[PDB]
C-alpha cells in the first residue's frame, strides 16, 4: 500500500542515502525510490533462482556482447504492479516521480536493434516463465553520448556508473579467471594452454522481472579486473580492466581490433565456465545430459568463440573424446544471424587469433579439417565448394569466417525476418543449408509490449484495456479484437486524442530542448535509428528539401504542416554518416528560420537518440520512416514499435516491413520504392545516378542546392563527399527510389487530411501488430530451437 | 536489544545482499552486520552535521595525504556501545563473530605513524565533540600487501575496494573540478590561469564515531574522475583517474614524482574549495574577514603545503581580495605540523616541475617569498646568507622549492611531535625563523587512541583495569595512575601477567599456523614492528640476534631466558638497503630457527605484512618493545606508546617520545641505552670510524665476519656486501657505535625477566604512567593552543 511504500522510501533515504529531507537531492530521492522498488523483487528473485535448482528445468543462455537495456525503475514498477502506488506515495511525499525517473542513466550497453532485441527478449523470457539467463559484458562506458556542435555530431563518454547502479548486485564469489596469449603444449596428460596472461571476470547480477507473474530472472554482466617500477606496475593494472571498459560503437560494421577480440573471448570464457559450473553443481559421462539442460543462444557471430571454447573445456579439461564433445557442442549451440552487409561480417585474421588464443585457433582448424573432410566425401569433384565452405579464408591474409564456424557448431541457425532468413538460407549459405536444410530457420523479431506500450504509452495501453481487457499484454495477438471498433467514431476520436496528448507532451520537450516553436497540430514525421547509408536518412533529407522548395514556389498552397524529426547516433569513425548528420542540421537551419515557410514545416535533429528517448518520441509519432534499401534491413524493430504506438508506416518492402504489411494489409501501409528483385535488375543493368538527377527536376534542384552551398554559404563544397557518393558510389541507390518516395509522401499528407480515414488505418495497424510481440518470437525459439517449456 | 539487531541483520542479508541463509557467504554476513552497525550511526551522523550548521562552531580541518584507518566494524561497535548486543545477536544467529570480523579489509591508506596519527586524531576529535573534518585522498590502492618469497619481500596490489566499502557514502552533489597545467595570463582583469586540464574530484564520506558521546564526525576522501581514436580517447580517461589510484609507499623519504605532486594539488584544491563553499553557505563580493574564526586547517607535514598558495590563489584570483588581506587571513587559517628531520624526507620540488603543472602557484610562491625576504632584508641588512638560508627557493643547482619554509611562513603555528623533536625543529632546523617569531613554534607530543589500542586490541587488559579502577580511564587515560595502588598486590600482578599470557598464547597459535615454527609460549616475546628503515635500526637488532645465537652455540647448556624475537615491517619498494636488511633477517632467522643446538632457546620470525590490524594482534602479546632509533632520528614514534599501554617493557634510546615515556614512568622503569642526541653530535664532530668498534668488540666482529663471509647465505657469500659496506663506510645511523650499550642493555632485560614479580612490577609502573600518551590529551592541546575550539559533551 501507499503508507508502507512511503515508510520504505523514507527509511532508505535515511539509512541508505544517509540524508535528511532538508538536504536530500533529486538523485538522493531517485536512489531511495529505486531501492524501495528493488526490495519488492528480492523475494521472487531469490525464489525463482531456487526453483530452477529444485525442478532443474532446461536453462536458456542468451550470450550477447550487447544489452540495450535503457532505464529500469518504471519498467520494474510496471512489471510488479507498483507504478500507481509508487506514483501516489511519491506524490504524497511532495515529489514528482517523473523528475526522479529522469535522474537514472540509461544502461545503453548496446548500439541499436541487435542490443535492443536482447533486452526485449530478457523481458519476454521472464514474462513467459523460462529459466533464461542473459550473459554479456558490464561496460564501464556504453554507447557514447551524442551532442551536436555547430551541426556536427560530437561524442562524450557515457559514464553511466559514475553515481552507482542500484539495480545490480556484484557476485564476487562467482569470480572467474580468463586466459589470454601464452602457448600450447600437447603433453601425455592432455594438451595444456600455458604461460597465459590472466584477467579476472567479476559478475554483476541484475534482476529481470517478468510481467505480473512471480518470475524474476537474471542478467549476468562480467567486469574485467586484474589479478620494474612498483607504482607503474599498479597503474598498468588498467590494461586488463580496459577489456570491459567501453562498448564498440559500431552498428552493422566489423572493426577487427584486438581489444574487441579480447572482449569477445572474455565474455565467452567467463560465461561457459559459469554455465559448466552451475551444471556440475545441479541436482542431476555426466555431461551427456548437458544439451538437455543447457541451451546457449549466440547473438550474431560476436560470441562465436564460445564454440571452440566449449570444445576446449570439454576436451582439454573434462577430458572427453573429441567425437563426444563435438556432438554435445552442436546440440548446445544455436546461432542467430542478423547481418547482410559485407562490412558487418566478422572475419578475424588467423595471425591475431593465433597470438591471443593459440589453442582456439588449433581447435578451429580441427573443426574445419573434420568439416571439409565431410564435404570431400560427399562432393569429390567439387573443389570450389571446399574453399567456399571452409571456415578459413586463405585469400590473401588468411581470416577466420566466424559465421561458418557458428553454422557448423550449431544445431540451428536463424534469420530475424522471413525475407532475411530466406536469403541467409538459400543465398548466403546455400552450400550449407543444402547439406542440412532442417538446420536453417526463421524467427521474425519482436518487441516487448511492456516497455514499448504499457511503459512508453500508458494512455494507449489504458484505452485498449478499457475496450478489450488486459489480456493483450501477455498475449498481444488479442489486439485483433480492436477490429470491432472500426466503425466506432467515439473510439477513433479517443485514439486520436491519446496521440494528441503524446504529441503535446513531446512538443513541450522539443520546445524546451531546442529553440523551436513546434506546431502541435502538424503531422509528426519521425525517422529515428542509427545513422547509416543503407538506412537512407539521406533519402529523407532530399524529401525535406523537396518539401521546402515547394513551400517557397507557392507559400499560399494548401499544405498539411509537418514536424520532421530525424535522430540517431553515428559511429564515431563513420564519415559519411557524420556528413549526413551535418546536412540534416544544415537543411534544418534554413527551413526552420525561413519566415516564408514559418509554421508550415519544421526540421529537428533528435539529439542523443537512445532507449529512454525512444520511449518518448515513438508514442508521439504520426508517420514512421522505414525507408532502407530493399534487402538491407534484416528485419528492423523500431518499425514494430511505431506500429504498436499508433503511427502509420512509410517504407520499402524490406525486413519485417513485409510482414507488417501481411498482417495489417498492404493498403494500410505506405509501401513504396523498388523491391529486392528490382534492386537486383538495376544492379545487373548497372546504376547510373545522374540519370535520375537529370530525369527529375525536383531532385536536380535539391542536389544543385546541396552542391552549390545553398545550405552552407560559408562552405559551398562542404557536402562534396555526399554529392560524390550520391553520384558515383551509392550502393543504396538513393536516387533510384526518390520519385516513388516523394510520390508516396504526398499520398501520406493526403490521408492525413482525412482524420477519420487516418485513424481508421492506424487502428487497422495497432489491431494487427500482435504478431510482433517478442513473446511470440521467444515462444518459437523455445519451441523449435531451444526445446524448452514455459511455466506460470 | 539482541532481538532487534538480529532482525536488522536478517533484513540486510535479505534485501541488501539479496541472499538466503543457505547460500550466503561469510563476506555476505560481514556486510550484513556492517550495514546493521552503520544504521545505528546515521541519526547521530546527520544530527551532528546539522548541529554544526546551526551553532556554527569553529571547524577544524585535518588535511593529510594519509589516513591509516585499519578496520571499522569493531571500532564502530565499541564506540557506539553496540559490541555486546551485536556480539549477542550474531551468536544467537549461530554465526562466528570473529570469522565475520576478520573478513573486513584493512583501510591502509597510510604508510605508518604519520598516517596512523591522523586516524587516531579523527577518533579523539570525535570523542571530544569537536567540529572536525578529515580530508584526504581515496586511494583505490593503499599500502601494498607484503608477502615473503624466498625470504624476500614481495609486493601485491592492495585492492581494498574490490568487494565494496560499506562504510563510505559517495556525495556526488559535492563534486568539484581541479585544474592542472595550462598557462598564466596577465591581463587587465588580472591574472587568469587559462587552458588548464580538468580532473573531477568526487568526495566519499565516512563516519567517525566518537566514543560514547552522540558525535559522529566526517572523513571526506576524494576520488579522481575524468570530465583521434574514440576507443583510445575513452581508455585514456585512465590518466586522470590515475591521480587517486595508489598511495606512494614511502616512509620518511621524499620521491619527487610528478604524479605525487598531482595527488598533492588534487586533495589540496578539492578540500579548499569545499571548505570555502561550506563557509559561504554557513550562517556567518563575499566577506572572508571571519574565515579564520570559522576555519582552521591543519597541515599534516608539508605534503599538503600547496594549500597555502592555493588559498591565496582563491582569495586573490577568484574572490578578488587584496593580497594584504588574503595573506593575513591565510596565516590565521593555517597551522603546520613538522613530522621529521630526515633530509631525505624533506620535500623540495623542482621549480621547473611546479611551473609546468601549477604555473599560477609558482608565481604566488615567488610573491610570498619576495615579500618574505623583503622583511628579512629590512631587519638584517648586512646578513646576506640569512636571506638565502630563509628563502623558500633553493637556487643551489637545479632550483627547488623548500615546502617546509613555505609552510612556516604561511602558518600562524608550527609544531613538532615530541618535546625533543619540537626543540630541534625550533632551535636548530629553523632557528632563523623561530628567532623572528619565537611564539610561532610549539610542541604537541603525539598520542594514540586508548580505544583501538586498548579496548579493542586488548579486551583482557582493558577489563582487568576496569575491574580495579572503573571505566573512566577510557575517556581520561590519566586515570591509569590510579593503578599505582596495586603495586604491592601480588594477586593483581598475577592477573596482569595472566592477561599477557593469554595474549601470547593466542598470538603464538597465529604464528604457528602462519609460519612453520614451534613457538615457545613461555619465551620472552621480543618485538620490533614498524616500517623498515635504517634510522630505525632493525639492523642493530639483527646483530643482537646473531650475537645471541653465537652465545647459545659456545655454551648450549648455560642457563638462558628463552626468546621469540619478532621483527616486522614493510620496506618502500625502491628502498634497497631496507630490502637488503629484510633478506638478512629472514636469512639469520633460517639459521637460528633450524639449528638443533639452539632449539627452543631462541626463535626468530619476520612478521609478514605488518599493518594496523596485525599490530592490534602482535602488540598486546609483547613483552619487550624495541625502540632503538638513532638519537635524533625518530621525531616521536607512536608504536612505542602502544606497547607501553599494553604491558610491554621498553628497550630504547633517548629519542622521540621515548624521552617522555621515561619522564612519566621513571627512567629506571625503562631500558634506556645508547648515546643521546649530544653524544651523536660529538661523535659526528670527532668523525665516525665504524671499523673501530668492529675491531674493538669481539662479539661484534664475529657477527660481522659471519655476515660478510656467507655464513647466513652459503650459496651467496657476498649477498650482504652492500650491507657490510654501508655498515663500515656509510652508516649515518651509527649502528656499531650503539652495539655495545645495546647488547649490555639487552642482558639486563633478560635478567629482570628472570624475576616475574619484579618484571610485572615495572610493567605496572609503565601501564600506570601511560595516560599522558592518549591522543585525547594531544587533541585537547591542539584545540586549546592552535585551533581555538571548545569540546562538546
Ligand atoms: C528499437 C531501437 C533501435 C532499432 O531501430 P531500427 O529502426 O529498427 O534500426 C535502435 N535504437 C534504439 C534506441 C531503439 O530503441
Ligand atoms: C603504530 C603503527 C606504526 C608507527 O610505528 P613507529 O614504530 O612508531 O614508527 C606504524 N605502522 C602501524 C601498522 C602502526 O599501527
Ligand atoms: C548486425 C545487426 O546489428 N543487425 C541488426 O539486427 C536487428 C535485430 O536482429 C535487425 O532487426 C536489423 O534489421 C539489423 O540491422
Ligand atoms: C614524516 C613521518 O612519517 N614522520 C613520522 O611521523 C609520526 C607521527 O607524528 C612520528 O611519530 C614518527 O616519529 C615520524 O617518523
Amino acid at each position: 500500500n501507499v503508507a508502507e511504500l512511503k515508510k520504505s522510501f523514507n527509511r532508505h533515504l535515511h539509512f541508505t542515502l544517509v540524508k535528511d529531507r532538508n538536504v536530500a537531492t533529486t538523485r538522493d530521492y531517485y536512489f531511495a525510490l529505486a531501492h524501495t522498488v528493488r526490495d519488492h523483487l528480492v523475494g521472487r528473485w531469490i525464489r525463482t533462482q531456487q526453483h530452477y535448482y529444485d525442478k532443474c528445468p532446461k536453462r536458456v543462455y542468451y550470450l550477447s556482447l550487447e544489452f540495450y537495456m535503457g532505464r529500469t525503475l518504471q519498467n520494474t514498477m510496471i512489471n510488479l504492479g507498483l507504478q500507481n502506488a509508487c506514483d501516489e506515495a511519491i506524490y504524497q511525499l511532495g515529489l514528482d516521480i517523473e523528475e526522479l525517473e529522469e535522474i537514472e542513466e540509461d544502461a545503453g550497453l548496446g548500439n541499436g536493434g541487435l542490443g535492443r532485441l536482447a533486452a526485449c527478449f530478457l523481458d519476454s523470457m521472464a514474462t513467459l516463465g523460462l529459466a533464461a539467463y542473459g550473459y554479456g559484458i558490464r561496460y564501464e562506458y556504453g554507447i557514447f553520448n551524442q551532442k551536436i556542435r555547430d551541426g556536427w555530431q560530437v561524442e562524450e563518454a557515457d559514464d553511466w556508473l559514475r553515481y552507482g547502479n542500484p539495480w545490480e548486485k556484484s557476485r564476487p564469489e562467482f569470480m572467474l579467471p580468463v586466459h589470454f596469449y601464452g602457448k600450447v603444449e600437447h603433453t601425455n596428460t592432455g594438451t595444456k594452454w600455458i604461460d597465459t596472461q590472466v584477467v579476472l571476470a567479476l559478475p554483476y547480477d541484475t534482476p529481470v522481472p517478468g510481467y505480473m507473474n512471480n518470475t524474476v530472472n537474471t542478467m549476468r554482466l562480467w567486469s574485467a579486473r586484474a589479478p620494474g617500477d612498483y607504482i607503474q606496475a599498479v597503474l598498468d593494472r588498467n590494461l586488463a580492466e580496459n577489456i570491459s571498459r567501453v562498448l564498440y560503437p559500431n552498428d552493422n560494421f566489423f572493426e577487427g581490433k584486438e581489444l574487441r577480440l579480447k572482449q569477445e573471448y572474455f565474455v565467452v570464457a567467463a560465461t561457459l565456465q559459469d554455465i559448466i559450473r552451475r551444471f556440475k553443481a545441479s541436482k542431476f559421462t555426466v555431461f551427456d545430459a548437458f544439451p538437455d539442460q543447457v541451451a546457449i543462444q549466440l547473438n550474431d557471430t560476436h560470441p562465436a568463440l564460445a564454440i571452440p571454447e566449449l570444445m576446449r573445456i570439454f576436451v582439454d579439461i573434462e577430458k572427453l573424446p573429441w567425437s563426444k564433445a563435438w556432438e554435445l557442442t552442436q546440440k548446445t549451440f544455436a546461432y542467430t544471424n542478423h547481418t547482410v552487409l559485407p562490412e558487418a561480417l566478422e572475419r578475424w585474421p588467423v595471425d591475431l587469433v593465433e597470438k591471443l588464443l593459440p589453442r582456439h585457433l588449433e581447435i578451429i582448424y580441427e573443426i574445419n579439417q573434420k568439416h571439409l573432410d565431410r564435404i570431400v566425401a560427399l562432393f569429390p569433384k567439387d573443389v570450389d565448394r571446399l574453399r567456399r565452405m571452409s571456415l578459413i579464408e586463405e585469400e590473401g591474409s588468411k581470416r577466420i569466417n566466424m559465421a561458418h564456424l557458428c553454422i557448423v557448431g550449431s544445431h540451428a541457425v536463424n534469420g530475424v525476418a522471413k525475407i532475411h532468413s530466406d536469403i541467409v538460407k538459400t543465398k548466403v549459405f546455400k552450400d550449407f543449408s543444402e547439406l542440412e536444410p532442417d538446420k536453417f530457420q526463421n524467427k521474425t523479431n519482436g518487441i516487448t509490449p511492456r516497455r514499448w506500450l504499457l511503459l512508453c504509452n500508458p494512455g494507449l495501453a489504458e484505452l485498449i484495456a478499457e475496450k478489450i481487457g488486459e489480456d493483450y499484454v501477455k498475449d498481444l495477438s488479442q489486439l485483433t479484437k480492436l477490429h470491432s471498433f472500426l466503425g466506432d467514431d467515439v473510439f477513433l476520436r479517443e485514439l486520436a486524442k491519446v496521440k494528441q496528448e503524446n504529441k503535446l507532451k513531446f512538443s513541450q520537450f522539443l520546445e524546451t530542448e531546442y529553440k523551436v516553436k513546434i506546431n502541435p497540430s502538424s503531422m509528426f514525421d519521425v525517422q529515428v535509428k542509427r545513422i547509416h547509408e543503407y538506412k537512407r536518412q539521406l533519402l529523407n533529407c532530399l524529401h525535406v528539401i523537396t518539401m521546402y522548395n515547394r513551400i517557397k514556389k507557392d507559400p499560399k498552397k494548401l499544405f498539411v504542416p509537418r514536424t520532421v524529426i530525424i535522430g540517431g547516433k553515428a559511429a564515431p569513425g563513420y564519415h559519411m554518416a557524420k556528413m549526413i548528420i551535418k546536412l540534416i542540421t544544415s537543411v534544418a537551419d534554413v527551413v526552420n528560420n525561413d519566415p516564408m515557410v514559418g509554421s508550415k514545416l519544421k526540421v529537428i535533429f533528435l539529439e542523443n537518440y537512445r532507449v529512454s528517448l525512444a520511449e518518448k518520441v515513438i508514442p508521439a509519432t504520426d508517420l514512421s520512416e522505414q525507408i532502407s534499401t530493399a534487402g538491407t534491413e534484416a528485419s528492423g524493430t523500431g518499425n514494430m514499435k511505431f506500429m504498436l504506438n499508433g503511427a502509420l508506416t512509410i517504407g520499402t518492402m524490406d525486413g519485417a516491413n513485409v510482414e507488417m504489411a501481411e498482417e495489417a494489409g498492404e493498403e494500410n501501409l505506405f509501401i513504396f520504392g523498388m523491391r529486392i528483385d528490382d534492386v537486383a535488375a538495376l544492379d545487373k543493368k548497372g546504376y547510373e545516378a545522374k540519370e535520375y538527377y537529370e530525369a527529375l527536376p525536383e531532385l536536380k534542384l535539391v542536389i544543385d542546392q546541396i552542391d552549390n552551398g545553398f545550405f552552407s554559404p560559408k562552405q559551398p563544397d562542404l557536402f562534396k563527399d555526399i554529392i560524390n557518393m550520391l553520384f558515383y558510389h551509392d550502393r543504396f541507390k538513393v536516387f533510384a527510389d526518390y520519385e516513388a518516395y516523394v510520390k508516396c509522401q504526398d499520398k501520406v499528407s493526403q490521408l492525413y487530411m482525412n482524420p477519420k480515414a487516418w485513424n481508421t488505418m492506424v487502428l487497422k495497424n495497432i489491431a494487427a501488430s500482435g504478431k510482433f510481440s517478442s513473446d511470440r518470437t521467444i515462444k518459437e525459439y523455445a519451441q523449435n530451437i531451444w526445446n524448452v517449456e514455459p511455466s506460470d
